[PDB]
DNA sequence: GAGGTATGTAGGC
DNA sequence: GAGGTATGTAGGC
DNA sequence: GGCCGCCTACATACCTC
DNA sequence: GGCCGCCTACATACCTC
């Protein structure tokens, strides 16, 4: 068994006395090893004798969904296990470690004194990412196989401090270990003077003094699992068996444990499994929710949202290219992504993809490197570390506007903003895009609608001379879904059809009779053009009929040749019965795709929704644009109003400095003081010329205070007559560009809706650029 | 053979026309990929068939120094592979692939007709290590092993443009190889306008296009390797053999190729092997002692130091803990290292080290999280992901100034400033640290002396009332080395010894004859004191005379408990023959450890430099910490009179600001005449406030002129009295610093010799504070 | 007297 | 009517 | 996310005649 | 510096009675 170091003094007749320390990883395997050969100087705590360590090596594999219970017809239920499940290498590793047999049930004594190991304890990151599902899927593996275990306390885990802060002069902490806890301590508290706090992200953030104060008292911070009647059916729930039986259970929310259910865990170390599975794992499932499963406002997930705002920031001031690890640890540093490196990058190369089929049809980022082809499925990408992207910069200024996001909510991680909770574009992302994947019950599949459909319904909803304007607005009351949405043509030389309430999507092919070989020049949507031919190549009496196939395809474009017996061509007809919606070659070739979509979307609250139509995600994301367009023209109007009141008083201060003459004056307080003796209105340049994320109520009551200092910070080359008169016309503009937003908040359907139609125009004629330059702007 | 795509049509009988592609790395495996698998629309291109593809992992093993030629007397030389040499994958992987044997003779036209491939074309990035170092040792295997081949022209290259000018309006680029061709072309060119440069520095770095376009001219940029008569000892002497014999051939220098030569390698692609060796392979030797071997004024190597440079930007604004990734990417984006960050983290984890017996005494970094204890020799540090770093700011700032830095000379990159060329410490690091590494010809051994020693010599050196000062500078003008230096003995528990002209550092021992047991406590200076067990335990007879051996140290101590046989306690006084050096239990236990110091150091220049004694070190280090202290005084005092000028010109305009009444002019112009009317001085502020890396010459021809923008740029606020007072106040200050200076330049021994000596109490002030805080400063 | 074997360091492929 | 097998996506361990 | 072949020198061990 | 086991759902294949 690999990284395994086994425990002196372990399996023999003081095995009962030796504990099995299961470790989720490396860097919980170091930590053991440090706090293990610690050694001389601390006599109590543990060492490597009655200890032994072994790795998960991650999370595990579900052996709920492994386990068939066959044949319990015979009086007897016996559970079969998977060939996969035979053959794990971690599993059967444990029960090799264990000394453990499936076929015993460990009722008496006897039986678990013939373990090696006298329990199992589990160390895990004190995160929902592994405390929560590398834990829960081992207890949920323990409880399925042998359950007398849990309940005679065989199970136990580790549990180590998520946060502590220290108090100067102390030396103790607090060793806070949930998020909810530590804020309920922090506004307890009267302030957070002398206070510093430490988060600990994994096992391998603790120090060496701070892993020693630990394995001092290592006798402490371990809690035994303990079985209750309730715990079947929670673990069945959580894992294992029907989807659709978690589903009602994922829509409610995290229960916080009560008081004294928290007093009883830390009393006495006792978890009950069904308080573990209600809290940790339930919470891991709701943020692996929110994490995999895109918000249909933006189209995108948490993480990719987190790496468009982190390129946004980066790209800016220059638009040079980055290397994609680079980038990725630009990312991590100022937009606080805590879980690695590896997924970022796989991430970043994923939408920085850009082939006919890929899951991004308008990426945000453009790719200088090899990013894999369509004959791949985009697994031939190069490595992150010879791979360069930039930022699509004017794609992402038309269709992700900067003072749009000013105004969105944003994420805030250990006080600090992060990446915003969610992007509200000028075209809906969430229709616009592919994308294919499960998450913990729900399952997210879209196929991307064509850009003139969807530019003619939020034309018609915007633009008030569309004819078919009130039409729409009276479909949006009762759902009538008048005009047309239909999948997406482009970089696809197939054709798509509907029947019944499913579309498809067919290849073409060319039948030379006379030269007896098929040519395929266009497969279905999504295939991977490889995969393809080996499915092909795999079919029993498909590969019959044919005898070779070749690949002549390059890169864009298939080009498939198939040479097949000389008396099959009709054979084939005979054989496979064509039906009116796909030919005989079609059914012989599988040229014929149904495209299935699971509108499963996250709400920006944080939940989940379903929709049963893509009008459904339209009329939804409609609202949120248009209040966001409301909202910017009204914080737009009140910051030119301080604009232009503070260009006023300084235009008056520069006329007036020759006769005010503060050269003679003591310091800041008494020209201040002249200053609002002379009528000069006190207010806070800095928010003024930068509001920033500043709500309108927040931005009158900080306006209507302030210092004198926009006066006293100005340079002497602002008296020259010549920057006064550019002042005074940058007055002029600022009032005529005020008065025309007063009228653009009077306009008739919505305010500012010709400023959405606008913005439309500009991102189709943006989106129209990179599709005829292969998403290449240069 | 892995990584090795089988040539179509290869191995039967047009295997002649085949050849194969040998790549450096994966990166050039992709490039391959791309280029043969364009495919279509590229006809005259190669495809898969015909080229073959196999990598090289790497570099490869250099079978000059593992073949024996043992046995030649039987009339013919027979050449015996070394069973290291047979075993080793990649050559063997290459001989199966083209099937080659060791026995024949490539003589005539059938034995070659009998390889698997028509010829072995090598694929490396146009750069020092791999044009020299990787493509050079499989040159030297082949004509090492199969001459005929190299003569016969089945060993060839392709070559990669290096450098790609593109002129605006033209798709054909200039494609030059090595810098001096790019920077003659580029000086010979009037001016780089419409001119786009870009660097490959990597296979991977070209884009589709441009891959597309190499491998449509594929057949070009392919050179055969030609023997020369001349080839052999270039060959022996570069690979295999005496060390000694490449010394005296790598103190010259590189001898650039004659424009004949260079003319006829690109007229017909025969490019000889002798011309190889003598630039690429001598240039990457050059490369590679400059880079594994320390410059002797900062004891730090060129990636060591660039570490520092990127630490001190880091870290100057907060020093917060980085992570060792991000700080590697951070020092790999800002200071252009462009190898990688695998070496990188692994150089920035050893210089972060600090544990009894680690290379660096005094670290540039202190580390949190595990770095590694001296059992393992630092081989137990944890991974790069999980540990941070921070600067030790203090001591660097105390023996690493700013001000000594603005005034270095600089490495650029690309014409962009990097790392320092050599840092200048107001001690010698070259002489305080510990170090062993080859590197292609030279040693570097060093072992750190005490600092009371070596404190003691600079502050006699520096301080004229040390009674030693003449007498030092008397053995500096004759050698004779009065004052003592000493090896350091801190963390080190035994003592050091010397005989005859070499020191030996011995463990000490307690020898309980009643227990019989030997108990170690403190072993020699570097041992990795497990490494040691191990090499104790197999030891065959040392072995016998003991029966157990137990380790019960903890970190930063050694004890270690030797249980042996009763009556062998005599026996090994009988076995050993103690030497008046070391005892018998001493001989038994290798606790004695003679210290050799190899010290071979670069010059500032880039040449290579050997030292007989520290004292040649140190005496050699001296003058250049003299020059910096001079010509930096000298600096200070420029600016400082330049400042003092600017000010007064500033409180006089201050002074006269109601009188001039700038408000009533049309702008700057008239603003500058008129302040020239008024007499006031003009000159740049922008350089005055910062000279940063400006010479007195420069910032004298740039100070004489200027503009009046400092009197412009001056805000409101500063016209009250109190800055006004402020202001006349700092002149004061700055105009005593200024004959503070004039007094400092006059200083009896050289000027600024006080100023050391300060910072000399502060450096040793910081080291202790660091040295009784476990190097944990906070 | 016998050498060739294996190790080991930092900065790189 | 028979189900259990294998695959496959993106974000994580 | 760990782990593994190589170069370069030079000294020091062991091993075998 | 590449490469490899897992979770999560769900539809679609094949395979076998
Ligand atoms: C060895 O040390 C540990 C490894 C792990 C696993 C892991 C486990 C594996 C395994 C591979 C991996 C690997 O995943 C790979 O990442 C790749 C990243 O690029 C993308 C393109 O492709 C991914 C592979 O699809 C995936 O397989 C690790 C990445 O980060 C992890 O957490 C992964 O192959 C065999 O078992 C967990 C640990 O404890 C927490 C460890 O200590
Ligand atoms: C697989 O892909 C390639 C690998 C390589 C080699 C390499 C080769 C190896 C091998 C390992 C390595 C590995 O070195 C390891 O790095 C580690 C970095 O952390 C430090 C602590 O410890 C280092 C190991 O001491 C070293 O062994 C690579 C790192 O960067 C390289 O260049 C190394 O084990 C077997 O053969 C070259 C290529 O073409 C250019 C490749 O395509
Ligand atoms: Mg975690
Ligand atoms: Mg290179």
């Amino acid at each position: 068994v690999d990284k395994y170091t086994r425990a002196r003094n372990a399996g023999g007749k003081r095995a009962q006395d030796c504990m099995l320390l299961a470790a989720e990883g490396d860097s919980a395997l170091s930590l053991l090893r440090t706090g293990l050969t610690l050694g001389k100087s601390n006599p109590s705590g543990p060492s490597f004798d009655f200890c032994g360590m072994i790795s998960l090596g991650g999370v595990i594999m579900n052996a709920c969904k492994k386990v068939t219970n066959i044949t319990t017809d015979s009086g007897e239920t016996i559970m079969v296990r998977n060939e996969q499940l035979t053959n794990n290498k971690v599993l059967q590793g444990i029960v090799q470690v264990l000394g453990l047999d499936f076929n015993c049930h460990y009722k008496t004594q006897e039986e678990r004194a013939k373990l090696r190991y006298g329990c199992i304890v589990a160390c895990v990151d004190q995160d929902l990412d592994g405390c929560g599902k590398i834990l829960g899927l081992l207890l949920a593996y323990f409880h399925l196989f042998w359950p007398q275990l849990i309940i005679h306390g065989f199970v136990k885990r580790l549990l180590t401090p998520l946060i502590r802060v220290y108090e100067k002069g102390k030396t103790m902490p607090v060793e806070f270990y949930y998020e909810q806890e530590f804020d309920a301590w922090a506004k307890k508290q009267t302030s957070l003077v002398n206070h510093t706090v430490k988060y600990y992200k994994g096992l391998a953030a603790h120090d060496t003094h701070e892993v020693k104060s630990m394995f001092k008292h290592f006798d402490n911070m371990v809690y035994t699992f303990t079985l209750d009647d309730s715990a079947k059916e929670l673990f069945h729930i959580y894992f294992g068996g029907e989807s659709e039986l978690r589903k009602r259970e994922l829509c409610t929310g995290v229960v916080p444990l009560t008081e004294t259910q928290t007093q009883s865990i830390h009393s006495v170390r006792r978890i009950p499994c069904s308080l573990h599975l209600q809290v940790d794992t339930k919470a891991y499932k709701l943020d692996a929710i929110e994490r995999q499963i895109p918000n249909f406002l933006d189209g995108m997930t948490r993480a990719r949202r987190k790496i468009l705002a982190g390129g946004v920031k980066c790209f800016a001031s220059n638009n040079r290219e980055r290397k994609v690890f680079q980038f990725g640890g630009y990312v991590a540093d100022h937009m606080f992504y805590h879980h690695g490196d590896m997924s970022l990058n796989t991430s970043i190369i994923k939408a920085a993809q850009y082939y006919p089929g890929s899951s991004h049809l308008y990426p945000v980022f453009i790719g200088i490197g090899s990013f894999g082809s369509r004959h791949l499925g985009g697994k031939d990408a190069g490595s992150p570390r010879y791979i360069s992207v930039q930022l699509a910069s004017e794609f992402i200024k038309t269709m992700f506007p900067a003072e749009d996001s000013w105004l969105l909510p944003y994420v805030f991680e250990d006080g600090q903003r992060a990446e915003p909770e969610y992007y509200v574009p000028v075209l809906p992302l969430a229709i616009m895009e592919y994308g294919a994947n499960p998450s913990e019950g729900w399952k997210y599949t879209t196929w991307a609608r064509q850009l003139e459909d969807i530019l003619a319904l939020v034309r018609a909803y915007v633009d008030k001379d569309n004819p078919k304007h009130e039409l729409l607005h009276y479909a949006i009351k009762h759902k009538i879904t008048i005009l047309p949405l239909r999948p997406s043509n482009y970089n696809f030389k197939g054709h798509l059809k509907r029947f019944g309430q499913y579309y498809y999507s067919y290849g073409t092919y060319d039948i030379s009779e006379q030269r007896n070989i098929i040519t395929i020049t266009e497969l279905p949507l999504r295939v991977p053009t490889v995969a393809y031919i080996e499915s092909i190549k795999k079919s029993s009496n498909r590969m019959t009929f044919i005898e070779e196939i070749i690949d002549y395809s390059s890169s864009e474009t298939i080009e498939i040749l198939v040479k097949l017996k000389p008396n099959s061509l009709n054979r084939i007809v005979e054989e496979f019965k064509e039906t009116e919606e796909q030919d005989s070659i079609e059914n012989f070739l599988r040229l014929r795709n149904c495209l299935h979509s699971h509108l499963n979307f996250v709400k920006p609250k944080g939940g989940i929704i379903e929709f049963n139509s893509y009008y459904e995600i339209l009329y939804a994301w409609l609202p949120y644009r248009r209040e966001l367009y409301q909202k910017r023209l009204m914080r737009e109007h009140a910051v030119l109003k301080l604009r232009i009141i503070m260009e006023t008083a300084i235009v008056r201060y520069i006329n007036e400095s020759a006769e005010l003459n503060l050269s003679h004056y003591e310091d800041e307080k008494e020209a201040s003081r002249i200053l609002s003796e002379h009528g000069f209105p006190p207010l806070n340049h800095t928010l003024i010329i930068s509001p920033e994320f500043a709500s309108i109520e927040e931005l009158n009551q900080k306006a209507l205070q302030g210092c004198y200092t926009y006066i006293l910070s100005l340079q002497a080359r602002e008296l020259l007559i010549a920057a006064k008169t550019r002042r005074v016309e940058k007055i002029k503009k600022m009032q005529a560009r005020l008065d025309k937003v007063e009228q653009l908040l009077q306009e008739s359907p919505f305010p500012g809706a010709s400023v959405w139609l606008e913005e439309i125009d500009a991102v189709e004629k943006a989106i129209i650029k990179g599709r005829n330059t292969q998403w290449k702007f240069h």
